[PDB]
This record gives C-alpha cells, structure tokens and sequence, in this order.
C-alpha cells in the first residue's frame, strides 16, 4: 500500500509544518486526520511517522529495528556526546555506559536513593507550606526545581539549591537556550549562513557553561574523599563485565550532561500534567488523596510506603498516557523488510514513533481515549506489549524509569497528604514544547491540611 | 558469627529432614526460616546451604571454590561414570571432554540440530491436533516424550519414537528408577543390610538397559559408516586440542548416558512450568501467543525466527527463576577462607547453593518475588552477576544451555502459535522431586487455532 503524507511546501516538501512552537502536536493532528503512519519529507530526508499498536509492536522488534538518532538528537550529541541517549547502540561506549550504570538503578540503588528525594521532597512541602493566604504555586517551575535538585544530590551529591532561587540554576537556563539553539536549528536552510555566528557563539557559551559544572561536580567528589554509592560512583569506579573497562574521563563528562539533562526534565512534565489531570479530576484526586493519607501515616514517607502508593502509580501512568513527556522516538530498519504485510522498507529507513497517537489507539483503549481514567491500569500487566511505551523500547528504553516513578510517587503522595488543591483560575491547558513536553503557565492555590511533616 | 541450623533428630542430626519425597522444598522452607546460610549436619557430613545473591556470588569464585559432587550426583556416577556432570574438574577427563563437545554447542552446531528438534516439535503439535473433542494433555508426560527423543535424534540419531507409546520407553522407565533408588540410599541406615539386596540387584539391571542402549547407539553408528556432523560424531571421532586425545571407549559410552539423561528431564520440566504460568497468568500467555503469531509466520519455524522470540524466551527465564528444574549445585573450599567477611571456612567445606532461593532473594528481585513477571528478563544486563543461575557457574555451568533453551523456545512458540489452553482443572501445582523438578498432574486442555503445520 502506499503511504499517506500530509501537505507540501514545493521543494520544501513537508519541512514548513514542523515550523512551528508545537509540532509534536502539529503531527498529532496529521497523525488523526491520516492514520496509523505517513510519510514526511523534508529536502534530502524522509521519516515515516507511526502512531498505532499494531504497526509499532512491528518497530519494537530489535531484530528488525534498532534506536535511531533524530536530527534533534543528533544536535543534542554536541554536548551530550556518546552520553546513553545520543549514543549509538553499535558504539562501543554505549554497551560499556549501559553496563556500567544499569547496577545505580538496581533494587538496592533505589532505596539508597529514598533519604535524599525525601529532603527535596521535604524542601517542596515545605516552600508550600510557608506561602501567605491567597498565593499561589507556579507548578511546572517548582516540579522543576524538585526534579533538577532531585538527580543532582541522589545522582552526584550536588545540590542545585532550586528552592533558594528565583530564577533557574545557570546550568538550566544554559541547558534551555542550547535546546532552543537546537530546536531552531531544525527549521533553517542554511546552516552555515555568516548570519547566524552569533547564535553558535551563544551555543558555544551555553556549552561552556555545562562543562564548567560538570568539572565542579567530578573536582568535589575527588577531594571529598569519598566513595558515595551513588550514580557518580559507578561512573568514576564500575567496570563493565564484557570488556573489563571503566568508563573514560571523555565519557564520564558526558554522561553528567546527559543524566543532568534527562534526569529532570520529563519527571517535572510528569508531575505537571499529574497535578493538571488531578485538579480537572476531582474525584480522582478526592481517591488519590484517601490512599495518601491511609498509607503515609509516618512524619516522612518510607521507601516501602512509596511501593505501596498503588493509586498514586496508576495516576502518574495515566498522565503519560495522555502526554508521554519525552513524546517520540526514532528507529532505523537493521535489514529490508515489509511493516505490517503492506509498507517495505528498505535497510537505513526511518521511523518515528509517535507516543501521544499510540497512546490514544481506541483498538487498544476504547472509546475513551480523551478521559483520564488511573483505573484503566489497575492491572498494568493487561496492557498489551508495545501499547503503553513513555520510557521507550528494548535495550535503549529508559535506564531512569524506576527512578522517575518512585519520585514522582513519593512528591505527589506528599502533595496529597499535605494540601487540598484549587484550580483557581481555571488553567486551559497550553503545552510547551522544547525537546519535551509541559503544562506552560499551569498555577494552582494549595491549602495546608496543617499535618506535621 | 554462629550459623543457624535447622531441627535435629539425635543421632541423625539433620538427616531425617531429607526423608521426604520433597526434600528442595522442605530445604526452601528451612531457608526461609533461618535466612542466608544454614549448617546441615548428617552422620559423617555437613554442608552449608546458601541462599542470598550476597553469598552466591562469592561462592561463585572460582579462585576460591571448585564445583563438588553432592551424594546425589556420587551415587549417579555410578553409572554416568566420569561423565562431564559426575566428573571433578581436576579429573583429565573432564577438561577432555569439555574441550571436545563444546563446539558441539556451537550457533553453528545449534544451526544444524533444528530441523531435526522441528521433527520431533511436529510430532508433539499433531499429537495435540489430533485430539478428539474434550479431551486433556498430560503435559509433563508429554513434555518429556519431546524432550528425550530431541536430544535422541539431535545427539545421536536414534528414535526413542517416544509419541509411539503409552508408557515412558525402559530406557527412561530405568533412569528413573535408578535415580530413584539413589534418593532412597541416600536416607538408609545401614545401607548393606540384606532388606536392600533387592533394591541392588534392580539397580544393576536398571545399569544394564542403559548399557544396552549405548551399544545400539555405537553399533548403529558404525555400520552406517556416516559423520552425521552430531553429539555422537564428536564423541567418536573429536580430538582434545590441548592434549591431543580423543575420549578413549569408556568414556564416550559415560558421555552417552550422561547426555541421554541430562540432555531431556530438566528440559522437560522447564517447559511443563512454563506452560502451567502461561495458564495460570493469560495476560502473559496472550503476550506470547501473540509474539509467536508474529514471528512464526510460515508452517514450520526456522532458526532465525526462533531468535526472534524474544518475550517467549523470557517466559522461560521467568520460569526458571520461580522454579530452576536442577535446584541445587555444590561446590567445596580450594583453600582456608571466609565467606561473607562472617563465616569461616576450612580447605574441603562444602556448600550447597539453593537456587530456587537465591532467585527469590528480594534484595535483588523487589518484593514481588512469587509473581510472574517475564518482563524482568526483558533487559537481560539489569540482572546483577550471580544473581540468576539455573545453569550453574563458571568453567562447570550447562553445557547444554544454548541447545535446551533453542528447543524450549521452538517448542513452546509452536505450542502458542497452535493452540489456545485451558487450565481446566484449575490445577493446584504440585512438584515431584527427583534430582530435578517437575509438576506433577499438570493438566490441559488445547484448542486447535487450526492454522496447518
Ligand atoms: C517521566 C520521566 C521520564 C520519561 C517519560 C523518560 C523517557 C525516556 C525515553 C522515551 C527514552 C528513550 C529515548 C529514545 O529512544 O531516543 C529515555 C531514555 C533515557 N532516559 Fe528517560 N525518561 C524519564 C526519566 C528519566 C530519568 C529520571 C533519568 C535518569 C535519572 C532518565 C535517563 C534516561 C537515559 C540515560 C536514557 C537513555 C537510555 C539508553 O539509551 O541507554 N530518564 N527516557
Ligand atoms: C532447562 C534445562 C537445563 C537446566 C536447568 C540445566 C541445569 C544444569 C546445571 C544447574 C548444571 C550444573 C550442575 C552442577 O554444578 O553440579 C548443568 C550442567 C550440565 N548440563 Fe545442564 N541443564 C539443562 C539442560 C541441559 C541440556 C539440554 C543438556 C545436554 C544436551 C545438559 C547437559 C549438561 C551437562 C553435560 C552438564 C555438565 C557440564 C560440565 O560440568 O562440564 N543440560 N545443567
């Protein structure tokens, strides 16, 4: 069969309609008006995007596709090199980070890191807790600030101290206009236009001003004298088992960028469209706040307690269903192959999978698609696979999940406990899209339960 | 520290414990009393029995521990001879022998026996069909008729035409037998008193239908006059590199029985779990039905698809961490040395490692230990070292690792791909011990899908 492909722009093809502040759901809305895949094509490329299950349990088998590096990824691997997210999986340092960092997010890892997401978690409630009558909270910018301080001290015993500002770490602001660089970039014909030196000398800039802390970062660590058992232990100490080596200085550098990066960002979108959903959701939020305050019955939340926040769980599912904060990714076919008895493919092609239209396939959900509904995963294992895909697919899917989840269940467990929430200016949803998606603007009223922490 | 020990019985100490027909189990329950390690003491013996991943891995040492032969496996060299499981790894005739049928597990090796394991696959598949309407599979006994005729027809091009009969062919009527009276020697008093000269002299004869298969199978061979590129060819005709020597006569028919024997009952008792969790679990059951049907696409599957099977393959990890089908290995200190930083040992101590504990260690695994969760093999280098080991450790693990997982994962894909089951007897597990682990009384119903084979 031959493959649906949106409106063209002559010898531009399909390029113009990513030129825009929100193409994630620009092609979304291709994606609702053409089907289940369509080509795009832009001068000297051609991706074909996917958004159903049945198509996409096709591209998830590693066999016949492996992890593809988008042009945006591909700009991000400028700073964030042969990190694990802009690496390769036929580099050498992928294989050698991947086994290497896997052990920092073992069983035992993840309750080493319970004490210190409760400090920030604590310095959240807190800020919350310490507002004058009729304020208000700024939700994605204090998500943000939890989750940057978050990896930084469970990660690299570092502390950001978010909360003691105004504005964002430098190390962010540098980190967004980069991303913003690189978004921009996607959309220009000429690259190597005199016209735009003062944007890479800014580029430049943004990536000196990463390098300086990750050289702080390792520079602490030498001098503490310490061995910390944390992510940064295993990067400066662990030896993959296949080759027998550690990682190298080179590597070690850009594996700080990539965790400090990717290790905030789409956990604050998560815990941003989870208090959204819940404040539109009364009655979800009314449930989620019962287990709240059944299950966290001590002054600070237990590790155990967290497993234990199944409805919470469920909520924080159910907001990546709806938006999947870090919303595609890309894969390239290993050999010629046929996807789906109808589209050949020839070794090299690209897909895109388009997690939001997954996410919405009535096939595999039902009807209602558009509700949220925490209790369409009371039994996460009757999901079919590749149907439910925020943390991406295979050997390549998301080392931080575990991560992710236990702090956004242990933040918004605490939110639950602690506040009642209002939606006080009845907040229309308006997504902001960087790399990344999230509530922009999105402001809440929290009254305290005045419940000692 | 002092080391637990379980409930004595006078002058047997601890051996009465093992007077069972489930003695793994009842060692599992002790475990779960007395934790990590335990001391068993018997008239004459002891062993420590452990079971935290925290141990195992330095149990695993070879440096500092070699593998030992339980009583069990002393007894089975009685008629496996030195054989490459009943053998000391100092025996010449071990490292000969490994050296020379190694590369008779080869991919290459692995790439030849296939269409002989889809023979016997076929056979087991038509079987099924031809089942008139209400009728049930005995799984286990099933299992088992396909497991020893693939590794009669794969190793040594000999029919056991196991799907030809009733009852179990003698060869296996004997094995078991013998095995069995080993598992009652290994409880008697005195074990020379004239009450067990029956016992003995069946033992004996049980020793000679294996002897007399052996021969066929040599005599078979020879007058054929082929190099059938197989187990067999190897053995007769492969020579050791490092020293030069073929197996001498002796040797190759102790191959035989040991191949014969091994080469089948854990196999088949991998994947008579495997089906009862798919029935017991049909959420995962649909996730692997649904792989095989995308993956088996033509009437009979080829090496390449089996590969494929990804999610089938972890089924059967998941099944082998519940219920591991050889649950024990021992091992012995090289030298003095102290395990754990806790527990002192002398040059000779055995051990005992309890695998069906290790795998439920919840340090490693989370809490959720009893559950069936294929998915935690689906990134196979999250699993820390020595934390999984249904095939052993080091130089002495599986030899047949690659060859019995191969045929498991062809098998239970067709089965899948074929048939929809129905646990309809709401079967209660329950496990028979011989040296290895089976259900026993395991009970199915198989609807053809009626897609032609
Ligand atoms: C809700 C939160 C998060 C979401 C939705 C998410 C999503 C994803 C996705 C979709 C990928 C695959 C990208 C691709 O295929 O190109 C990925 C990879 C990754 N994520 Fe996450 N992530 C989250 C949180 C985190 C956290 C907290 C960390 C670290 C602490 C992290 C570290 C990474 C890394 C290192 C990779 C690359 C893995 C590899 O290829 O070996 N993520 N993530
Ligand atoms: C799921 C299936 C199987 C499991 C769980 C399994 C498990 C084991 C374990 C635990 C050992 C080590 C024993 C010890 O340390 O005392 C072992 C050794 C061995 N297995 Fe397997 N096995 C399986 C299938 C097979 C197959 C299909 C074959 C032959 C075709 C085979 C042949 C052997 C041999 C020859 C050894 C001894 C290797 C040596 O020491 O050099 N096994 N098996």
């Amino acid at each position: 069969k031959e493959m649906p492909q949106p409106k063209t722009f002559g010898e531009l093809k399909n390029l113009p309609l990513l030129n825009t502040d929100k193409p994630v759901q620009a092609l979304m809305k291709i994606a609702d008006e053409l089907g289940e895949i369509f080509k795009f094509e832009a001068p000297g490329r051609v991706t074909r995007y996917l958004s159903s299950q049945r198509l996409i349990k096709e591209a998830c088998d590693e066999s016949r596709f492996d992890k593809n590096l988008s042009q945006g990824l591909k700009f991000v691997r400028d700073f964030a090199g042969d990190g694990l997210v802009t690496s390769w999986t036929h580099e050498k340092n992928w294989k050698k980070a991947h086994n290497i960092l896997l052990p920092s997010f073992s069983q035992q890892a993840m309750k080493g890191y319970h004490a210190m997401m409760v400090d920030i978690a604590v310095q959240l409630i807190q800020k919350w807790e310490r507002l004058n009558a009729d304020e208000h909270i700024e939700v994605p910018e204090d998500m943000t600030r939890l989750t940057l301080d978050t990896i930084g001290l469970c990660g690299f015993n570092y502390r950001f101290n978010s909360f003691y500002r105004d504005q964002p770490h430098p190390f962010i602001t540098s980190m967004v206009r980069a991303l913003d660089e690189i978004m921009n970039k996607l959309q220009r014909a000429n690259p190597d236009d005199p016209a735009y030196d003062e944007n890479k000398r800014q580029f430049q800039d943004d990536i000196k001003v990463m390098n300086d802390l990750v050289d702080k970062i390792i520079a602490d660590r030498k001098a503490s004298g310490e061995q910390s058992d944390d992510l940064l232990t295993h990067m400066l100490n662990g030896k993959d088992p296949e080759t027998g080596e550690p990682l190298d200085d080179e590597n070690i550098r850009y594996q700080i960028i990539t965790f400090l990066g990717g290790g905030h960002e789409t956990t604050s979108g998560l815990l941003s469209f989870a208090l959204y959903f819940l404040v539109k959701n009364p009655h979800v939020l009314q449930k989620a706040a019962e287990e709240a305050a059944r299950i966290l019955v001590d002054p600070v939340p237990s590790y155990k307690q967290v497993k234990q926040l199944k409805y919470v769980g469920m909520v924080l599912n159910e907001a990546l269903r709806l938006w999947p904060t870090g919303p595609a990714f890309s894969l390239y076919a290993k050999e010629d192959t046929v996807l789906g008895g109808e589209y050949p493919l020839e070794k090299g092609d690209e897909l895109m999978v388009l997690i939001p239209q997954l996410h919405r396939d009535k096939t595999i959900w039902g009807d209602d698609v558009e509700e949220f509904r925490p209790e369409r995963f009371e039994n996460p294992s009757a999901i079919p696979q590749h149907a439910f895909k925020p943390f991406g697919n295979g050997q390549r899917a998301c080392i931080g999940q575990q991560f992710a989840l236990h702090e956004a269940t242990l933040v918004l467990g605490m939110m639950l406990k602690h506040f009642d929430f209002e939606d006080h200016t009845n907040y229309e949803l308006d997504i902001k899209e960087t790399l990344t998606l999230k509530p922009e603007g999105f402001v809440v009223k929290a009254k305290s339960k005045q419940i000692p922490l």
